[PDB]
């Protein structure tokens, strides 16, 4: 019965989360501020039927915990899912590591006692979360020494998530039973005791070229603290991560008990292990930019097609700012930004429509631009070959696919490239 639209008025884009995107919104009457997360029907499918979804999201809307994100209301029409939320302006946890000179084992300890704080609340609630990973630890304020707070706890028992822009920085953090199939509360200490490993070392436990090599070692489920980082850790640490990381889940430790660990209760800097998740934090984000960049070329180019189709078919005289404006309507808030659109642009359809969208790949373009030049940390202003192919590797590109598509940009290139031919390695590997 309850609308959203009649309640919320969208703002801004705060950005991309599991199922659907996060917008900015805000409450028309109050004037609330809102995270909401939008899931397209069509998009997403439902793992269990509608009964089971509303009494989790009626029981999601009671619980209340510091380091739990609080979900305000729910809404559905024939299309979408509205989950209405509290916004927490500090970021992703990593992004904030990354920025910091000093990484200390207490306060490795500090992030892992408020995420561990967070899950036991939910278990004894019966909340699993089967997808924790270090995107889903958002931080309540701008400060380093800020509140965690765990983002959609109980939503994946309800939606199904396979699209390579999605399901990037997954595999890390997965438990071996979810692969299998039979998997309880324990997955979430064990995606617990991965991040615990990345902040104490900068390095996931279990690593690979690509998606499935990476689950490939989750699923044997040996790891090593031999590596020269361990070196500076203490033994309490790794005998916390030893039972978090332990392979048959009635034997692994239960969140409840990792909070009584004598390292939480009991607790010098760990630089390379900065060292270490600046560039895996780098890697992530740049595969990520690079997915997001082919996903919006080729959407432009569907986009650009379909309006000029309805804008054609709206031209009688053989242009108009009202007929400008209902051509976007039919492809679909959306007259506001078509109002902004026209009178920016200004400042024929046909010439309008190359510069409303190359407006549109600019934005694309400078997105993945600050990407590669936050990936390029010593600022040579190119990435090797090896770089390459880890990034592509995390994105899923096969390697004879990118190399080919290399030397059809730049025929005498020497293991590097500038992010001018990045940009064009990209585009030809989306048929532009
Ligand atoms: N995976 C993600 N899902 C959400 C989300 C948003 C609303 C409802 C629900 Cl159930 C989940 C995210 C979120 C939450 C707050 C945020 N606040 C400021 C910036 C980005 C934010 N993103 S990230």
């Amino acid at each position: 019965t309850a609308i959203f639209s009649d309640r919320y008025k969208g703002q801004r884009v705060l950005g991309k989360g599991s199922f659907g995107e996060v917008i900015l919104c805000k409450d028309k009457i109050t004037g609330q501020e809102c995270a909401v997360k939008v899931i397209s029907k069509r998009q997403v499918k439902q793992k269990t039927d509608k009964e089971s979804l509303l009494r989790e999201v009626q029981l999601l809307k009671q619980l209340d915990h510091p380091n739990i994100m609080k979900l305000y209301e729910f809404f559905e029409d024939k299309g979408y899912f509205y989950l209405v939320g509290e916004v927490y302006t500090g970021g992703e946890l990593f992004d904030e590591i990354i920025s910091r000179k000093r990484f200390s084992e207490v306060d490795a300890a500090r992030i892992i006692r408020q995420v561990l704080s967070g899950i036991t609340y939910m278990h004894k609630n019966k909340i699993v979360h089967r997808d924790l990973k270090p995107e889903n630890l958002l931080l309540e304020s701008k400060s380093k020494d800020a509140n965690i707070r765990i983002i959609d706890f109980g939503l994946s028992t309800h939606f199904e998530a396979k699209k390579m822009k999605d399901k990037i920085g997954t595999a890390y953090y997965i438990a071996p039973e979810v692969l299998h199939g039979t998997y309880d509360e324990k997955c979430d200490v064990w995606s617990t005791g991965v991040i615990l490993y990345i902040l104490l070392s900068g390095c996931p436990p279990f690593n690979g070229a690509n998606e499935y090599d990476i689950l490939k070692k989750v699923e044997k489920g040996k790891y090593t603290f031999e590596l020269p980082q361990w070196k500076k850790v203490s033994e309490s640490a790794k005998d916390l991560i030893r039972k978090m990381l332990t392979y048959v889940p009635s034997m692994r430790i239960s969140a409840r008990d990792a909070l009584d660990h004598e390292w939480i209760q009991t607790y010098p800097s760990l630089d390379n292990a900065i060292l270490n998740i600046r560039q895996f934090q780098g890697t992530q984000k740049l595969a990520q930019a690079a997915l997001l960049y082919m996903g919006s070329k080729l959407t432009s180019q569907d986009e650009t097609k379909e309006l000029t189709a309805i804008f054609h078919k709206m031209d009688k005289n053989g242009l108009d700012r009202a007929e400008l404006i209902e051509g976007y309507k039919e492809l679909m808030l959306d007259a506001s930004a078509v109002e902004h659109e026209v009178d920016q642009v200004l400042d024929e359809y046909s010439e309008f429509v190359t510069v409303a969208m190359d407006r549109k790949t600019l934005l694309s373009r400078e997105r993945l631009e600050r990407a590669f030049r936050m990936f390029d940390s010593d600022n040579s202003g190119k990435i090797s070959s090896t770089e390459l192919a880890t990034i592509f590797g995390v994105s899923d590109v096969d390697s004879e696919t990118w190399k080919s598509v290399l030397s059809e940009v730049d025929k005498n290139n020497d293991g590097e490239v500038d992010f001018d031919e990045f940009q064009q390695m990209l585009l030809k590997l989306c048929g532009n």
